[PDB]
């Protein structure tokens, strides 16, 4: 029979759509154990966007296939996954110039203030103030820092040099006939460039700290579009407040939705609810590579865009 | 020393650095009646915004405007060509400034970006959950560059790196350019969802952008407006994003700035900025620096450095 696969929570309707083609689907309203009934025995995969948690995860023992949407599967404990068998698929590149291009936009943003000079003219401001306040920074004269790379580093790092900005990066090895300046160490990567943009597609718990910061400099811009958890909050609501760099725009943070209050007071930060792939042609392209990889794993034993951490085949 | 006068507001750098070579005369707005007897010996005039024929033609030894933009429509050119007076602008300067604003607004009005920011700042993330998907992308899109000129061309450099096709209208095509030509506006609208104006030269476009040209683009349509106000027909564009004839649309000018339609603030799928085009302190600044540094120029060896084309004179003391 068409393989039973659950959906836990919220998912793109896509997703849902699609399913149907091959299987039978099975929805419980959130990424819970506790929803799991005795008639679910029988589930051979997951779709799952965001959280899941290893009791779900473990509460099926046909499970084969975990298929995450998003690039990023830190919701998946693939560890674990991979110690049972269970094949794990992300969706790459499909979002690349996506991300790319709302890491440009968040970065244009962050040092034009253009959202803001948009709520001055819908507030009335432009006929009774007068001019927008110019924005003290500019893209104009910048160096950027990539710390991490891969295919968006690399879709990002294109576009930026069309807007004639010199690009470094920060990665444990090193990589062959690329052009940009290499970094062995974040901290001397952030003494030599004004802008880091976090992207690290290892761990970097906390790796852009107070030091990274300082090195960063007074006309310095951090932008994450990465994790948030690689930002050490307390730090960067310091050296704002302290005028030790000049700005930031977050895409990402440590227990999203919620935004910490203090970064909300900044009026040098730009703000996004992790937005970086969100528009409708892109997650449609998501949902339909969540699915192709199910029908895909389930009709000739092999996945489409498995994660690094498990290469497996299907046995059946 | 020579007199300049400065009417009007002026960003401070122009006032900070006069005092290198020129004695200043203020006067709080460009109204020729607040023109005093004591200032007939004003040799030069900096300038942002309108300077009134009545106030350029109030100074007998007027050698020099220098305009403080790329643009100056706000002098009365052919006017000072007549009376034999140098004007002078300040392009190059800001060229990659004003093509990162037009990035900006476009990634802006395909994204929805201020009003995701918008949605968070108001505590919708948490009570509401995900900001709505932006119906529109930049993936897939066709741009049309409605002028062209050096803010044209870093425009789509830009966006050649975001792997768009650019297409381009302009009365004469240009040799070894890898972008396809249009002779007509309307045919360059049906051929791209994307349609960027720009206008940079002397010619007419006036509503050029009309009810045709807007339903040519299509019903996935955006319209980025970086040129000129008048160079869109208003009541059309507004008729058009009401029927849903177009997708969405980018404003950094207006007709009648500061002022901007009313009807156009109700719209979700248009983003408006209050011509911010240059904005940024550090090309203000390099603007501010090259009006001066035009009247230095102009006065210490005869010779401007950004004379405008209708003026390429040369001082006779």
């Amino acid at each position: 029979s068409r393989p039973r696969i659950l959906v836990p929570g919220k998912i793109n309707p896509r997703v849902l759509e699609r399913l149907p083609e091959m299987f039978e689907t099975v929805r419980i309203e959130r990424a819970d154990a506790a929803l799991v009934t005795a008639d679910m025995r029988d589930v051979s995969g997951i779709a799952v966007s965001g959280k899941l948690p290893v009791p779900l995860m473990d509460a099926f023992p046909s499970l084969e296939i975990v298929a995450n949407f998003g690039v990023g599967y830190d919701g998946v404990d693939v560890s674990r996954a991979a110690a049972r068998g269970i094949v794990v698929t992300n969706t790459p590149d499909v979002l690349t110039e996506e991300v790319a291009d709302t890491a440009i936009g968040l970065l244009l943003n962050t040092l034009r203030l253009l959202p803001q000079a948009e709520q001055w003219l819908r507030q009335g401001r432009w006929v009774r103030e007068g001019a927008f306040p110019l924005s003290p920074l500019s893209l104009r004269g910048r160096t950027v820092g990539l710390f991490g790379l891969g295919r968006i580093g690399l879709a990002i790092a294109r576009r930026l040099e069309a807007f004639g900005v010199s690009i470094a990066y920060h990665t444990r090895t090193p990589r062959e006939g690329l052009g940009f300046t290499y970094h062995p160490t974040l901290v001397g990567m952030a003494e030599a460039v004004d802008t880091l943009i976090v992207i690290v597609p290892a761990s970097t718990l906390k790796a852009v700290n107070a030091d990274v910061l300082s090195a960063l400099g007074p006309k310095g811009v951090l932008i994450n579009v990465g994790r948030g958890s690689t930002v050490d909050e307390a730090a960067l609501v310091t050296a704002l407040q302290n005028g030790t760099i000049a700005g930031a725009g977050l895409d990402v943070f440590e227990n999203e939705p919620n935004v910490p209050e203090a970064l909300l007071s900044f009026p040098n930060v730009s703000l996004l609810p992790h937005v970086a792939s969100a528009s409708v042609v892109t997650r449609n392209a998501m949902s339909d590579l969540v699915v192709d990889n199910l029908k895909a794993w389930f009709s000739t034993g092999e996945a489409l865009t498995p994660v690094a951490e498990t290469p497996f085949r299907r046995r059946a």
